[PDB]
Formats: structure tokens, C-alpha cells, sequence
């Protein structure tokens, strides 16, 4: 029993934090096999976020103006190459501890566990979500620029985020390990806003299942609803639009509860319409949306209470 | 910016899990050194009875994919402590150490010897952890850190009939006042731990969300019998002392910051919310909130 958000086991991303200086900035870097991967904006000056050519900046560097350390050791940087976003440092030392990984991009709704660091130190992880409008809302500090979002399924590390830069609303943006941005958004100081943030609908029916595996029921209604019906009320309260796609992946959820994809919908529309009276559903008095359908099997028993 | 109920890096842990099997009982131990920790009920009670009836190799411990070999056994208060073969190359800088209610920490849930999970908790007022856990859990591990040393704090050991744990520190003392068995058992009445609610309201502050703060103090006393009335605990004067950096900080005294919560209290949030939440947070404390305003590293 209890839901809790739960992050992964970070021990397999530690052990490939590294510090990357350039000139006068530190950021991290993550070290996998002979590469160093970083952000690109490393070998900018705060002058040069208004307008940079990387592609000019990058030209008039050699690879002893990187200084990459690894914990207490100074890694030799053989050469290097920028990939989008990210700049990739050649180094003469494999990463003896690179765990099995993939790179993966992920879509809006999908949820990972941020290892946050600051030279190439880390100091904490937390569980996190791709926004609606592609930002995440993190706990980032100057210096974090390079930690990392990942999921860790079976033996192998799926890294999906790396950290770029703060919003004017403190929310995040960074891109995926081939260094394209998650968003419309640039590593440019430019007059750049989130989007309106939307709810993730998927997420919080998923989170509504987990309460009543755990044994509460009391938003359950004898109502149903169309799908667009629920659509349009969902609209109206700044929440995404729930697809066909979703209803067929909260399937299992569905059959291990007895309640259907719609019925519940019929719940989260009325949860929409009264508030929660006081009441609240796994410790929350909100309508919680950062738990994909997958993290709730993932989390919760098998048979229902 | 940015507010997240934050673990420590689990990775020095993750390198100490290892599975161990009595019987037809399986759970998780703790190897450090040579000696591997579990709790006692793995032999399940007259335990001193059940252990003297067993050998080493009853005790099947599993290290990764690697069976080790068990040399000798013995029991502290409520945990086992099995001597094996090998000692663990991976063991960390290490002590044991008891928390005090209000007290936070990074639990690893492990299945099978194997991590599943990291997620950060709160010793409550009335000795419980809100943890999630399932079948198998026992003998996960609660823990802080403090530069490079790994300060173990709490193993896992029992479920309550409300969902809530409750375990025991490394030398196997349960908190509160709960026993390693099938029996009736009930967590007391909780209550809010009302200087992590403090330190959580200058968090805020600090993110940029004043709309609770107004120009009204409070005295100690006056504060503690409205405090006593909402369940919370008492705010006493090392509380306050404690609460003095990030008074500092933010240059809101904390006589004006419990004025603050005295009127959340009384009059809610009135459809508003504080870092995303619609309810006060009691499970982070000063020392979080000042490390995750910081950038402290491990
Ligand atoms: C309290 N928080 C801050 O003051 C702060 C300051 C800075 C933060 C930060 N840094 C940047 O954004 C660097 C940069 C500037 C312009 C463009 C690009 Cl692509 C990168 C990252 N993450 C978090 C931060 C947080
Ligand atoms: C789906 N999970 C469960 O039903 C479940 C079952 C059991 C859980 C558990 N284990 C126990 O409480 C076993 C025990 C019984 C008597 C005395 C003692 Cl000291 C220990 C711990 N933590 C979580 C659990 C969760
Ligand atoms: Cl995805």
C-alpha cells in the first residue's frame, strides 16, 4: 500500500556525471563510452546568447580549451563535434562504469527521473513530466545546465532529457540526447514564453485507477460519458484531449478495476464540476497528473483493495 | 527555480542491496563489510528460539548474480546480522544513525535484492513512515547524506492496517511503539510537523509566492494554542533558532511567518495554491529547504 512519486535508482547515471569547463563557464557533461555530451552553450559568453553562431564560435576552439574532470581525474579531450543542440567531446578514457542505454525521444505526458548536478556533482533526483507545452517543471539552480532525465526499464538506462536552460517562469527546457529541443524553443536569449500549459488527462484517469486499487472510491459516479462529450467539458478546464490511443492503453487498468475508460471519465467531469469537498484522493487535494498509465502498474499491487 | 520533493542520489545504496531467503521467506538485506543486515523475522516468536535452530547455510544470500556464502549469524534487537565470506567491495563511507520525528530521509525500495525505487519521506510525529511499499519490501533502506558518508537511518519491516510503515533504526530499535509481529497494532494520532510547514512557507517565499505574508506578528504562546487546536505540533524556541537562516534570508521573522500560518489555518487557502499545492507541506525540513535553494553536492 501508499503511492508515492518514485524516481529510479540514479546509482547507473552518477557514475557518468562529469564537469565540463569552457573558458570561464562549468556546466555537466555526460560521459558514455569515449564521449562527453553536453550543452551546446557551453562555449558561449553571456554576450553571445542575444544572436550566436555556434557554428563560428565552435571553429575557433581546440579541444585543450575543454577541460572535462571526471570526480577527482582530468579527462583528454581528442576531439570534437556538435550534433544540434549538444556538443560532443572525444575523449581518451571509455567510461568504465557506462551502463547499457539508449538515447529515446519522448512525447508530451511521459514521466522520468531527473538527476540533478553541479560540477559534475550530483545532489539530487527527482521524478518528473513532459509538459503539454513541452517544458518541465524542475528544481534547477545556475550550474545545473547538462543533468539529465532518464528512465531505467530492466537493465538499461533510457536517456531522454538534458538540461539547457530556465523559462521567465521558472519552468525548464532542454532537449533530447541528439541535442533537438523538446518545444519551440531556442538556447537563445530571446523573448521566448511557455505556451499555455495544459492538464494530462491520460495521467490523471491513470492516478484515479491507483485510488481505487488502494482501496477509495468515493469520486465513483453511476454516470458514463462519450468520448466527446468528456472532450468538450474537458476542454473547458484547460485539460488535454483525451484519444482513442489513450482509452486503449488505461485498457488494463480498466479490466483490473472493473470500471471503464469512460466511466471514470464520467468521474474526473464531475471531480471537474464540484472540487474535492474537503476530501482528498492518495494524499492529494488536487487532480495529480505527472503518473503515466505504465508508472501506476509499475507501482501499484496487481489485486485491488 | 522550481520545487521538487527531492532523494538523495541512491547509488551508494544501490551497491550495498542484496537478497536474502529463509525458508519460503525472501526479502532484502544490507551488506556492509563482511556482515549483511535484515530483519529478524525473515527466521519466522520466540526469535533467540527460532535462530538457535539454525545453521548458516539455512540463510540463502544473493548478491547481484552471485551466491554468497553465510559463516556465522546473530541477532540485535529486531535485525539479523549475518556474517558472510565476502566483504562488499562497493561498501561506502557508513554510520547508523536514529532520526527524530520531523526528520526526513531517501527510502530505497528494493524487491529481491534488486532497487525498484527511490523516494523521499518523513519520520512522522507518531513514528510511521507514508511510504509505498508491496510484498517484499522488507529490509529496504532509509538514508542520508552528508558530504561522501551515507547515514543509514531506518529498515523497513511491517505494514499498518492504514497503509502507513513502520521499521526500526541499523541496530534494529523499531521507532515508535510497534513489534516485529502478527498482532494488533495502530498508528496513533498524527500531527503536523509545524516547523517543516514554516520552512516549506519560506521556500515560497523564496520562488517568488508571497500572497500568504501580512504585516501581523504573533507571540510563542499565542501562536502554539492556536497550533495545539489544528493538530499541529508545538513550534518550540529551538525550532525558532533553527528557522533563523532563512528568516534571514527572506527578512520575514518567524514570529511573522507562524502569523502568516496562523491565518492559513483559520481561513485557508481560498482557491490558491503554494508551490502547486492545495494543502501545507510538512515533509520537507529547514536543512532541505536551505540545500535545495543551494546546490548541495555528493
Ligand atoms: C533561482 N534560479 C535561478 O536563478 C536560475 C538561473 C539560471 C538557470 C539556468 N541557466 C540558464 O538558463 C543559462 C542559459 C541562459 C540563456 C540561454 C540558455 Cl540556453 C542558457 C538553468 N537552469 C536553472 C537556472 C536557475
Ligand atoms: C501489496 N502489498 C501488500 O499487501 C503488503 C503486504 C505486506 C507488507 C509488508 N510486510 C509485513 O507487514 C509483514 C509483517 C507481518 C507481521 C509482522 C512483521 Cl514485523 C512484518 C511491509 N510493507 C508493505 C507491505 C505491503
Ligand atoms: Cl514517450
Amino acid at each position: 500500500s501508499g503511492f508515492r512519486k518514485m524516481a529510479f535508482p540514479s546509482g547507473k547515471v552518477e557514475g557518468c556525471m562529469v564537469q565540463v569547463t569552457c573558458g570561464t563557464t562549468t556546466l555537466n557533461g555526460l560521459w558514455l563510452d569515449d564521449v562527453v555530451y553536453c550543452p551546446r552553450h557551453v562555449i558561449c559568453t553571456s554576450e553571445d546568447m542575444l544572436n550566436p553562431n555556434y557554428e563560428d564560435l565552435l571553429i575557433r576552439k581546440s579541444n585543450h580549451n575543454f577541460l572535462v574532470q571526471a570526480g577527482n581525474v582530468q579527462l583528454r579531450v581528442i576531439g570534437h563535434s556538435m550534433q544540434n543542440c549538444v556538443l560532443k567531446l572525444k575523449v581518451d578514457t571509455a567510461n568504465p562504469k557506462t551502463p547499457k542505454y539508449k538515447f529515446v525521444r519522448i512525447q508530451p505526458g511521459q514521466t522520468f527521473s531527473v538527476l540533478a548536478c553541479y560540477n559534475g556533482s550530483p545532489s539530487g533526483v527527482y521524478q518528473c513530466a513532459m509538459r503539454p507545452n513541452f517544458t518541465i517543471k524542475g528544481s534547477f539552480l545556475n550550474g545545473s545546465c547538462g543533468s539529465v532525465g532518464f528512465n531505467i526499464d530492466y537493465d538499461c538506462v533510457s536517456f531522454c532529457y538534458m538540461h539547457h536552460m530556465e523559462l521567465p517562469t521558472g519552468v525548464h527546457a532542454g532537449t533530447d540526447l541528439e541535442g533537438n529541443f523538446y518545444g519551440p524553443f531556442v538556447d537563445r536569449q530571446t523573448a521566448q514564453a511557455a505556451g499555455t500549459d495544459t492538464t494530462i488527462t491520460v495521467n490523471v484517469l491513470a492516478w484515479l485507477y491507483a485510488a481505487v486499487i488502494n482501496g477509495d472510491r468515493w469520486f465513483l459516479n453511476r454516470f458514463t460519458t462519450t468520448l466527446n462529450d468528456f472532450n468538450l467539458v474537458a476542454m473547458k478546464y484547460n485539460y488535454e484531449p483525451l484519444t482513442q490511443d489513450h482509452v486503449d492503453i488505461l485498457g488494463p487498468l480498466s479490466a483490473q478495476t472493473g470500471i471503464a475508460v469512460l466511466d471514470m471519465c464520467a468521474s474526473l467531469k464531475e471531480l471537474l464540476q464540484n472540487g474535492m469537498n474537503g476530501r482528498t484522493i492518495l494524499g492529494s487535494a488536487l487532480l495529480e497528473d505527472e503518473f503515466t498509465p505504465f508508472d501506476v502498474v509499475r507501482q501499484c499491487s496487481g489485486v485491488t483493495f
